């Protein structure tokens, strides 16, 4: 596939111009200067400023669900696949604030657009989760989709937590916390 | 007459939603005058602050008294999955404002300090013989009431795929015993 590098690197500055001033505040100018290319080339990418904000959002999204499904899809049991997947959680909402941000703290939901790039995201990630629980499961599938449904928030919100709190304890404490609570429950909290 | 009110004003709330609401509604389905609405509220924010609030408290008060109970950790777990259901259940107006809720500083606090509450319980909970670094155990905290409260929405908004019951006693399971148990 031919690579356009102008592309990823008007994606790389838009995102942190969404997130540094907002969406309104944010301008193509100022996403052009950022990128060191004229308004006109930022249009031969880009047809508007919403066109980009959906393609940023659309890129993190991508990352996002990428990663979780890469870390289900490349694992071959249970435990294994809860190890790599709470990681890969992890990783992103650290190792993307942007992303983070973009995803899981955005104001700018009143557009169908943006709303749908998120909750299509989230529910493709929870369907993964869902087809991997239920599969010799025994569960009545409405269970299973229900405890895929609790299994990603007790994930997210953890981590969350983690982050939201300016890291308050190690990554590795964070993720072996997370890991061990979703895997032995409350049983095996103490 | 200021709970009648909140009752209506909930109602209006969620039919409408919090932009096309109007207080000219709000007054004519209670069956008083606008200014006799304003006697009672200052304007629709301040209304709307004090429904969330009603629904709020109401939510926190039944999940405290869930938590208060001398029994063990897993019984504890079980009456308060079962207070936040039945919240779900008995109060879906509640329900909906404080979960499904579209609408600012004042509408997000008065939701997070409501949270932070009920967390703040669950750690209290989980901390006292565990051994763990406070931080973990309010992570734990954080997680626990995120799984059960996600758990529920998707019952709700899936209209009710399984009974209250049965979902009740799949979101105590997955909580006490983790994906290690989910085949069992
Ligand atoms: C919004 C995206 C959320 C991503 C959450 C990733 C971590 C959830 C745990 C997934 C475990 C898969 C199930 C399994 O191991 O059987
Ligand atoms: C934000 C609404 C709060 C909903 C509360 C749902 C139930 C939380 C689980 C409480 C578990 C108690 C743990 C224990 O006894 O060790």
């Amino acid at each position: 596939l031919p690579r356009d590098e102008r592309r990823g690197q008007l994606l790389v500055v838009a995102s942190d111009v969404f997130v540094d001033r907002g969406y309104h505040a944010a301008g193509m100018d100022e996403i052009a200067d950022r990128a060191g290319v004229s308004k006109p080339v930022l249009y031969q990418h880009f047809s508007s400023k919403l066109e980009l904000y959906l393609a940023v959002l659309h890129r993190h999204v991508e990352n996002l669900v990428s990663g979780v499904h890469q870390a289900l899809s490349t694992t071959t049991d249970n435990r294994q696949r809860l190890h790599v997947a709470v990681q890969a959680f992890f990783d992103f909402i650290e190792h993307d604030s942007q992303g983070y941000r973009l995803i899981f703290e955005n104001d700018f939901v009143t557009e169908p657009e943006v709303a749908a790039q998120v909750r299509v995201a989230t529910e493709s990630c929870i369907d993964a989760v869902f087809a991997l629980i239920s599969a010799d499961s025994g569960l009545d599938p409405h269970r299973a989709r229900m405890i895929a449904v609790g299994l990603v928030g007790m994930s997210v919100d953890c981590a969350r937590y983690w982050l939201d709190a300016d890291k308050p304890i190690s990554k590795s404490d964070a993720v072996e916390g997370t890991v061990q609570f979703a895997w032995g429950g409350l049983s095996h909290v103490p």
